């Protein structure tokens, strides 16, 4: 997908680092101190819109038949990947894990 | 994630009988001829927003943190009822190198829907 | 090959301004933002079937051969006005691999038209 | 491209052979004896339309903007290879020669 600069408009990666400290749940996030999660933002037209499914969908959208007639497509995460975490449990035990779905790595249109 | 029903307004999984001819692929892909790929329809309120049924992952759980408080971008930011889980489908074709191919085509299923 | 003017009907190459913001492509292409690319059109009767102007290629003349003597499929065979020859096109545009490349684009600009 | 077999119906390379004997070539073309020439056939219809310039005619056809609106699309070589060959010329001296545009590789719809 695209990387946000600020000059393309479309559909694109927007990153975005956010501090454990900064929001205040380093009391319970021991490592790491913050990652880049990122976001997607951008416009979704008819020119664009893994796609595969979502192409399918498109292609039907290209004659007015009616569910997706009208179904506006919207950037979103296309892939995230997963990241190991140390934190704190219920019992306070110290746990490591590879936490999912936890950077965004692309976007794209639905 | 949620199944559509009567009286469900929010994001849910529906049926998408997805025939090839009815889109002209069918002179290229020989079977399936038509499968149930579903589709991910309705509201994504605040109360939901990054959500996937019943579950909301890590990267929702900061984004809300800002969406919440007001933050921008995240405040204007429009929440859609998307595919959070697809499955692939095997698939008989034609290609662009001049053959006929089998294989697991990625994506093509929609398992769960929810809000970006 | 023939370039269109006043009372040329057959097969010839004329102007085709393409401007990227009518294709919605300027989204991703920075430059150039619109360019001559040309077209081909015209009417291909069987004495020039398969030529490029002037010019009968050895393939074409095979063809001929066949065509000539009302063997099929090659006696139902539709000629058509099509480019024998393109340019390519330096180009400066936004790709998928997440990045802004510079890059010659092959086949851009038509240079001939011919009957296929 | 697609290799037409019998069951595609869309435009296909379709192969074939030509002996220089059969059509009487062969007292000016010494060899080779023969080759696979090919030929392009099949339908080009919206669903499909190098590609890139006619693409670009495809897409200003994708709205009744007036040249393209009826411009048919037709299924033609995309690709030629030369190949080599030996041949008696004007003054029946015997050239050898790498003649372009002998083999048709691969069809398209323009
Ligand atoms: C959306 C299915 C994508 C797939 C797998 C493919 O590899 N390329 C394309 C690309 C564009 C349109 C259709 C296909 C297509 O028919 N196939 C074969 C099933
Ligand atoms: C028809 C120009 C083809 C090219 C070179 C490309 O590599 N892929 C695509 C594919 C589909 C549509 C446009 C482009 C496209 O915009 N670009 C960049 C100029």
């Amino acid at each position: 997908g695209l990387e946000c600069d600020g000059k393309v408009n479309i559909c694109c990666k927007k990153q975005f680092f956010v501090s454990f400290k900064d929001i205040g749940w380093n009391d319970w996030i021991i490592a790491p101190s913050g990652y880049h999660a990122n976001y997607c933002e951008g416009e979704c037209p008819s020119h664009i819109a893994l796609s595969f499914h979502s192409t399918v969908i498109n292609h039907y959208r290209m004659r007015g038949h009616s569910p997706f007639a009208n179904l506006k497509s919207c950037c979103v995460p296309t892939k995230l990947r997963p990241m190991s975490m140390l934190y704190y449990d219920d019992g306070q035990n110290i746990i490591k894990k590879d936490i999912q779905n936890m950077i965004v790595e692309e976007c794209g249109c639905s």
